[PDB]
Order: structure tokens, then sequence, then C-alpha cells
């Protein structure tokens, strides 16, 4: 199959996503509507159930308003069951339309319908090429006071239906009880509660195994990405371990949420995406996006900036989950703002690389502040608005247009309002202009691309007042008139000689695993897949053809491995790195140091015999250690995902910048447990 098939769960940057708020898209089962105190059909409460469902979401399947669109994948509301109190919270009633006060993550949320509604939606959505996402918050259960347990539902976490455990009287430990969170450091926020909501605690065995048994439940059913909530609120370690249990049973697409404020660029969250086995949405870009269409607080320059440098912090930049706005900021579009802004930001997103998010009613121009007055009720399902037809223009090109998809992005013309960029992939190549001045025309001289000679139309037909472009020899474009909030597109496409790879997923496994490498000149005779200087061909070559590729991971050695391919003829292609193979399945490991002295600044760090450990090497060790809340310094502590099973040698080191210092004496030892978590605690050794 193609690297555009619907079927295709380990990639969606040739995607366009639809983000539905299920309760507030389309009520189509008036019949599984919450009752009471609980529900208000005129959606005016904003905090009580309207009655969005699945069903409802299967019939806008059906009847083309998604697919009239361009949209090819939706993520929606975490689907599993969740806490029937209607909470007071200062004089207002609130429910769990939202979806994020799990009890038991093993069924549905009845409200949104029963296990066959989620098999049909999943069955409806495939029959349209459409893939679904689903979010999924394993952070917490629900809002809980230990002391008073008749609060709520007192956090409680159910097993299918069997009791498991609650926050009140907790001697299984499975949540945390250390209060809530200020944000004021990474550690505080993992390991305190986020609000009210019951922390679960992933180094209980019970809740890492049970948790990791309900995401393959829902992968079972046919999921094709999953969305994980408060990702910068779980042990990183824990997280990882959690990514290749799903890597290594059935990977699909996952990337979890982590906010970033306005002129937010952090090392940490990088790190996570890098690394963790799950991508991110791109709140760097969404605010980037903010401040230069809808604020007025930076300027184009500020853009390309933003473009540039996550192309570079990024290691997989085109698996970031683009948006302008979503279900906790306000709407993008502001009550008495010029569309235009809305759009040109949309036409942005839709031809940037990542994998483009948007945020139900966005194309019906809707306006709202913060939580919950940006969930309103979708007021309109028509086409016939300019931000509809501007998502079914651009949202195709992300499949007929690899550049759009998997190229490189590179400023071609630039000044404080406009900006005219291109992306490449192979002999694939599209020219985004857009000119954010309302008031100014912009002349465009000088203007030089990698289009090849001849007359490009905007393929928004001047929607949004674009115009045509006149390429010469050298891909030098004449002079033009770029109208006062002008955005055009100019793109074109031709066979690829050359292999190239413009994407692979997932990447991170133990060897066996199925990976999917996507791109273009691939031919369709079986070639050769190198795993660093590693050859595989043959049979562990499950399928082969020009724009996908299915291989095994051959059994080398636990590493970070660049990913290249040749075709039949010997031709290798341009490499694809940070692939890690896995030393085997995971095991979340809390590693704890006692009496490990440091100066302000110095920090303790876990390295080891396996390459989940950085295999010796400290500038691959494990941390920052922590030290403050679950054990306070000079104990440092930390969650990390290690083979299962295997016998580790260890030490720990404390660094200041990249100078390091050793523990003495002779390694540590330990053997991983073969399921389940464990807690290794000694001693630091001078
Ligand atoms: O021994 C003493 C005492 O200890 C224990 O009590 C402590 C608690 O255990 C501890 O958690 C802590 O609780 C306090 C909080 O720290 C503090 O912040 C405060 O919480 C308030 C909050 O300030 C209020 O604003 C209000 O919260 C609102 C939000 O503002 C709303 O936006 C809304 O929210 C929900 C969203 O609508 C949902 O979408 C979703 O949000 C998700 C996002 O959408 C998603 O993008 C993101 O990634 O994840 C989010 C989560 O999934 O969920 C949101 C949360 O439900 O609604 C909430 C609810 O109104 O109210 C809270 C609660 O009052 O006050 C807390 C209480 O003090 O500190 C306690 C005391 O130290 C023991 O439990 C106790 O018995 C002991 O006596
Ligand atoms: O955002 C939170 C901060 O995180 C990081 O801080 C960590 C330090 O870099 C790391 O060294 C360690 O800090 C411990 C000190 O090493 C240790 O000496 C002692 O600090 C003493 C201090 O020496 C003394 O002068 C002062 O009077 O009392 C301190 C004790 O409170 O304990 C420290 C831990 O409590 O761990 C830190 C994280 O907990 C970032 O480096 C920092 O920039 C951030 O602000
Ligand atoms: O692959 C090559 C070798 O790998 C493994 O060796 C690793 C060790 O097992 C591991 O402990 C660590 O070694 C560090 C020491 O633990 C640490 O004490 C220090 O050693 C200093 C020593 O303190 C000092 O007295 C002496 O003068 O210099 C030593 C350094 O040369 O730093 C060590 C790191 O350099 O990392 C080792 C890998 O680098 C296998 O165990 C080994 O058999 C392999 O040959
Ligand atoms: O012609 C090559 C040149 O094109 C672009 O330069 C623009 C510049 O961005 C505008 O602000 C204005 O100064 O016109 C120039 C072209 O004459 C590229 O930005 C530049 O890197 C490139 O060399
Ligand atoms: O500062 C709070 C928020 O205000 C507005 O919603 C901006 O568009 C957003 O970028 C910012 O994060
Ligand atoms: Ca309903
Ligand atoms: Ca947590
Ligand atoms: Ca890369």
């Amino acid at each position: 199959a193609p690297d555009t098939s619907v079927s295709n769960k380990q990639n969606f940057s040739t995607d366009v996503i639809y983000q539905i708020f299920t309760d507030r898209f389309s009520d189509g089962n008036p019949a599984n509507n919450p009752t009471g105190a609980a529900f208000d059909g005129t959606c005016t409460n904003l905090r009580l159930y309207c009655g969005g469902d699945w069903q409802g979401i299967i019939n806008k399947i059906n009847d083309g308003y998604l697919t009239g669109m361009g949209v090819t994948a939706i993520w929606i509301s975490q689907p599993v069951e969740n806490i029937y109190s209607i909470i007071n919270y200062s004089g207002v009633n609130n429910t769990a339309y939202h979806g994020y006060w799990a009890r038991d993550f093993k069924k549905t949320n009845p409200a949104y319908g029963t296990i066959a509604d989620f098999q049909n939606l999943i069955a409806a959505a495939h029959a349209k090429n459409i893939k679904v996402i689903i979010n999924f918050a394993p952070n917490h259960t629900s809002p809980a006071s230990s002391d008073q347990p008749s609060f709520a539902e007192n956090g409680r976490l159910y097993d299918n239906g069997t009791l498991l455990g609650g926050y009140t009287n907790d001697t299984q430990n499975l949540f945390h009880h250390n209060g809530g969170t200020d944000f004021s450091t990474t550690e505080n926020g993992i390991y305190k509660n986020l609000y009210d909501l019951a922390d679960l605690n992933h180094n209980n065995s019970t809740v890492d195994v049970y948790l990791k048994d309900a995401i393959k439940m829902w992968l079972d059913l046919g999921i094709d990405g999953i969305r994980m909530d408060a990702v910068k609120h779980m042990p990183f370690g824990w997280q990882k371990s959690f990514m290749a249990a799903v890597n290594n049973y059935k990977p699909v697409f996952t990337f979890g949420e982590w906010f970033l404020g306005v002129n937010e660029v952090s090392p940490e969250n990088h790190k996570f995406a890098n690394e963790s086995g799950m991508s991110l949405l791109d709140f760097r870009f969404a605010q980037k996006v903010r401040q230069v269409f809808r604020d007025n607080t930076d300027n184009m320059y500020g853009l390309k900036a933003m473009l540039e440098g996550s192309a570079a912090d990024y290691a997989q930049v085109d698996d970031q989950v683009t948006f302008i706005d979503n279900h906790d900021m306000e709407r993008f579009h502001a009550s008495n703002a010029n569309r235009r802004k809305l759009e040109q930001a949309l036409a942005f997103t839709l031809t940037s690389r990542g994998v483009p998010a948007i945020y139900y009613g966005t194309e019906q121009y809707m306006s709202g502040g913060t939580d919950p007055d940006n969930r309103a009720r979708i007021p309109s399902f028509s086409t016939s608005t300019t931000a509809y037809q501007v998502i079914q223009k651009l949202a195709p090109l992300r499949k007929s247009n690899p550049a759009i998809a998997y190229g490189s992005t590179q400023e071609r013309w630039i000044n404080n309002d406009v900006l005219i960029y291109e992306r490449k992939f192979g002999s694939n190549v599209a020219v985004v202009a857009v000119n954010r001045n309302l008031n100014a025309p912009a002349s465009i001289s000088g203007l030089v691309t990698s289009l090849p000679q001849g007359s490009y139309n905007d393929v928004l037909g001047g929607l949004l007042n674009g115009n045509t472009l006149s390429v010469g020899s050298g891909g030098a474009a004449s002079n033009f008139t770029l109208a006062a909030g002008g955005t055009a597109v100019w793109q074109y496409t031709a066979a690829t000689a050359t292999p190239t790879i413009g994407h692979v997923g997932p990447m991170m496994a133990k060897p066996g695993v199925t990976i999917t490498i996507d791109g273009r000149g691939f031919g369709s005779s079986k070639g050769t897949v190198y795993f660093g200087t590693t050859a595989v061909s043959g049979a562990d070559i499950t399928s082969w053809e020009d724009t996908q590729i299915k291989v095994k991971i051959p059994a080398v050695a636990g590493g970070n491995y660049n990913i290249k391919v040749a075709n039949a003829a010997g031709t290798a292609s341009n490499v694809y790195d940070n692939f890690e193979v896995l030393s085997g399945d995971q095991v979340s490991v809390r590693f704890v140091v006692n009496n490990a002295t440091t100066a302000l600044g110095q920090n303790v760090y876990l390295t080891g015999s396996v390459s989940e450990l950085g295999n010796w090497d400290p500038a691959k060790a494990i941390g920052p250690m922590y030290n403050q809340v679950v054990y306070q310094y000079p104990n440092w502590y930390y969650d990390v995902s290690v083979p299962a099973g295997k016998t580790i040698e260890f030490k720990f080191l404390k660094k200041q910048g990249s100078t390091v210092t050793w523990e003495g004496g002779s390694n540590h030892t330990f053997t991983a447990p073969s399921s389940g978590t464990a807690t290794i605690n000694v001693n630091w050794q001078p």
C-alpha cells in the first residue's frame, strides 16, 4: 500500500487532522444523553454534557462534512469511562463531558457510546479513508479528596468493573499523595496532582501493567493513533516504557501534549520528543503563529526563526502536530477580527512541516475565550465559508505533493509582513507566499525558487487574493504584486529517480518489530534496508513499493541507528537518523541513590551497561535525576525504561555541564523484572 493509505498507522504527515471535542460536535444518539443536572441539550451551560457522541461523528463522516473539507484524520475526546459525578466548583456544576476524568480505562464513556459504537466509528472512518486518534490520559483518574471520600467518586479506579482502589485509604499507593503541583519545577509537576485530580503512581506495578493492558485493548479495536494527555506531568522514563509496550505490540502514531507559552523554547521538551518514543503537539509553532498572525507581537522574522530553530531542535520535526488553537486556548478567531488572519494561519499551517490539526469549528469562524468558552457546540456545518474552502483546497496537497508532507523548509523571500517559503522533497516542490499586512501590498522581485520554468496557478484559485506565478530559467520568478492579505500556493510534482526517505515510524522498537519507511523513488522491486552498517534484504522486508517499505528490525545491539535504503539497482537514499533499537521489551524501574552530595548546578545522573542507560557514555546518561518530592536530597531518584529481565551493571554520575565525577568502587548490579515495576535503592560509592 502507498504511504498515503488510510492503513498507514505510523505516518500522519500526509494527513490533516480534525480535532473533535466529542460532546460538542454532533449528538447522533439522543438516547445515550446524560440526564438531569448533568445535561443541557441547548448547550448553554458549557460545563455540562450537551450530547455530542460517536454516532454523531459517524453521521458527519457519512454525510460528507469532513471528507468535503479534505480531512483525512480525526482525534476524539478520551473514550474511556469517566466518573458520573456532577461536581459543584464554587457555585457551578461541572461534569466529565470533556472525558478527562477516567474511572475505567477498559470501558467506554456511555455518553459517547458503547464498544459497538466505537467499532462502528472505526469502520465508518476507515471506509472514508479517515484515520482515528484517541485521547488517552494515564496521568490521573478524577477529582478527589483523601480526607473527604464522599467528594465526587474519590478518584476511584476500576479494571473493567472491578474496583482497584480510591484516593482515600490508598494503602496500595495506586496514587500520589504529595499535594498539588505549583508548576515550579518539572519534578514538582510530575509527582504532585494536577488541580485536584488523583495522580496515578506508575511505579506501582498494578497501575503500570493495568495501563499498558488498557492501551492494548484500544489498539486491538483498530485505533490509528494516540494523543497522550499531560505528558510533561508523568515520569518520562515510564512514558518511554509505555511507548515501548505500544510499539513492541502494535505501533501507531503517538504524540503528547506538553504546553509551551509564548516565546518559550524548552530543551526538555525537545529531548522528550527526540527520545521518548512519541512526538509532541507543536506549541512552539502554534504560539509563534498566534504572535505573527493573531496578536501582532512578532513579525515574519520570528516566524522564520521558529521554522529554522524547530527544524534543528526536533530530530523528527515532521512528526510534530501543528495547530493554531485547541481545547485549552482561546480560539484563534477573535470576535472583532478580520477573518483573513484566521484564513492565512490556516493556509500556513496546512502547507507547513509536521502534522496539521484543525480544532473543530475553526472553519465556522467560532470565537471564544478560555475553557469552557472555547468549547461551544459547533454552530453549523456549512461548506460555504472561506475557511472551509481554504482547507478543502490545501488539505489534499499533503497527499498529492510529498514536498508538503516530508519536505524541508526554506525562506525564499521575507520582510516584516511577507514570508515566501519553499517546501522540497525529491523532485517535488511547493512555494507558499503570505502577506499578513491586510492594508499594504508588497512588490515581490528577486524571488528565486526550485520550481521548473513555467506558469503556475495559485492552488487557492485566488480565494485569498493569490496570483499566478511566472517562473523563468534558474527558477527566477517574474516581478509580481502580492496583494494586501494575499496568500498564494504554487506547486510542482514529478517522479523522483533517487530513493528518498521522507518518514520512518515507529522510531523506537525492539528487533523483530516491523517499521514503516515512506518516501519516493524506492522502485517496485525489493532493494536493501540499512540499520547503521547492517544490511537487511529478502524475506525480512515484508513488502516494498515505490512510496512505502515494511521491514523487520534486525537483531542488532540496542542503540541509535541511521536508516537508509537502496533500490534494486543499488542506488542509496538519504539518511534518516535517530532510530532507536531497544535491547528488548521494556519495564519501568525506579533508581534511588543515597547520599550523593552536590554543589549548586551539579546534578546526579545514571549510566549503565545497556543502551537504555547510554552504555557508559556520560553524554547519554539518564537524568538529571530528582531530589525533592518522592525522595529528598542528598538522595536522588528517577524512573527509567530498561530491558525486561536483563542483568544490568550501573553507576551514578555527578555532572556540572559536561564535567563528570564517577562513583568509585565496583559497578552496582541488578536484574530488571520480567514485567511490572521495581525499585533499586543503593548508596553513592565514593
Ligand atoms: O492534607 C491537606 C489536603 O490534601 C489534599 O488536598 C490537596 C489536593 O490533593 C491537591 O490536588 C491540591 O488541590 C488543589 C489544587 O492544587 C489547586 O490548584 C486548586 O484546584 C482548583 C483550581 O485552582 C480551580 O481552577 C478549579 O479547577 C478547574 C479548572 O480551572 C477548569 O479549567 C476545569 O479544568 C478541567 C478541564 O476543564 C478539563 O478539560 C481537564 O483539563 C485537561 C486539559 O484540557 C488538558 O489539555 C490537560 O493536558 O490536562 C487537563 C487534565 O486532564 O481537566 C481539568 C481538571 O479537572 O475544571 C477544574 C475543576 O473546577 O478547581 C480546582 C479544584 O478545587 O485547589 C485544589 C484544592 O485545594 O491541594 C489540596 C490541598 O493541599 C487532600 O485531598 C485533602 O483531603 C487534604 O485535606
Ligand atoms: O528549577 C529548580 C532548580 O533545578 C535545578 O537545581 C538543582 C541543582 O542544580 C542541583 O545542584 C541540586 O541542588 C542541590 C545542591 O547541589 C546542594 O548543594 C543543596 O543546595 C544547598 C546550597 O548548597 C546552599 O548554598 C543553600 O543555602 O542551601 C541549599 C539547600 O536547599 O541542595 C540542593 C537541592 O535542594 O538539585 C537542584 C534541584 O533540586 C537547577 O540547577 C536550578 O537552576 C533550578 O532553579
Ligand atoms: O567497553 C569498554 C569497557 O566497558 C566497560 O567498562 C565500563 C565500566 O564497567 C564502568 O564502571 C565505567 O568505568 C568508569 C569507572 O567506574 C570509574 O571509577 C572511572 O574509572 C577511573 C578510576 O576512578 C581512576 O582511579 C582511574 O585512574 O581511571 C579510571 C578511568 O580510566 O571512570 C570509568 C570510565 O572511564 O565505564 C566503563 C566504560 O568506559 C566494561 O566493564 C569493560 O570490561 C570494557 O573494557
Ligand atoms: O534574489 C535572491 C534573494 O531572494 C530573497 O531576497 C529578497 C529579500 O528577502 C527581500 O526582503 C528583498 O530585499 O528582496 C530580496 C531579493 O532581491 C532571499 O531572502 C535571499 O536570501 C536571496 O538571496
Ligand atoms: O498569554 C495567553 C495567551 O493569550 C492569547 O490567547 C495568545 O494568542 C496566546 O498566544 C497566549 O498564550
Ligand atoms: Ca448523545
Ligand atoms: Ca503525574
Ligand atoms: Ca532527523
